[PDB]
């Protein structure tokens, strides 16, 4: 019933808008991948697809009888297709001819990998502006440049986004300079006054 789409190259561009703010907030993350203002599961091996994995950042997309509408994004790098958990709950994709059946994933750490091991190893270097390639539904890719602030975890600290999109755009990925993959979008908290915050979703 869900399939992936390629829509972009996995690029820093020149010319994106620069938004957003860096805020410092304290959360705690709970066992079902919910933050709070204040483990990983193998999956069954295919056994006895060859779906797609060309490189670049996709849409998940999913239908019935009637129309398609955008479940999520994500991203292949190396093979394996990378988005959070919760946009598809481990549901198997089509990629072009064939399947793609989930490898790992982790509902706390809400990340997801179809085709083997997570493979993007990049993260924040605590300092620089940072490019989301924005793939929000109906819309064209577009990316945009923020400097993260930080969720203050009990343990630790994570980058965090004041960016704002609309539902469907959870696992568009964010990039550094290099253009390597630091993280997806789509797993935050709400302040106070509306704004919406999310993590940089990456492993270790
Ligand atoms: B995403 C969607 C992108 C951001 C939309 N903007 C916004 N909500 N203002 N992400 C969310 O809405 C997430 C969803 C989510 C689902 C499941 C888990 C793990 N249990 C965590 C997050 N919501 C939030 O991050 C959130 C936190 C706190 C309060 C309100 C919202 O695009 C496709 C899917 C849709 O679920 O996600």
């Amino acid at each position: 019933d869900m399939w992936i789409e390629r829509t972009a190259d996995i690029t820093w561009e020149s010319d994106a808008e620069i938004t957003g703010s860096s805020e410092r907030v304290d959360v705690r993350l709970d066992d079902d991948g919910n933050f709070q203002l204040m483990g990983g599961v193998l999956w069954d091996t295919p056994s006895p697809k060859k779906g797609d994995t060309t490189t670049g950042v996709y849409r998940i997309m999913t239908r019935g009888l009637l129309g398609s509408y955008q479940a999520g994004a994500g991203v292949m790098v190396e093979g394996v297709f990378h988005t959070l958990w919760h946009t598809t709950k481990g549901a198997a994709l089509m990629s072009g001819e064939g399947r793609l059946d989930p490898y790992w994933g982790s509902v706390k750490e809400d990340r997801l990998c179809y085709g083997g091991p997570w493979k993007l190893q990049h993260k924040w270097n605590g300092h620089d502006e940072v490019q989301m390639i924005v793939v929000e539904p109906g819309k064209n890719v577009k990316n945009v440049q923020t400097k993260p602030g930080v969720f203050k975890t009990p343990e630790g600290e994570i980058g965090a986004v004041t960016l704002d999109y609309p539902t469907g755009t959870s696992g568009s990925p964010i990039v550094d300079k290099n253009g390597d993959v630091i993280g997806l979008y789509g797993n935050g908290v709400i302040m106070p006054n509306g704004s919406y915050i999310s993590a940089i979703v990456q492993g270790e």
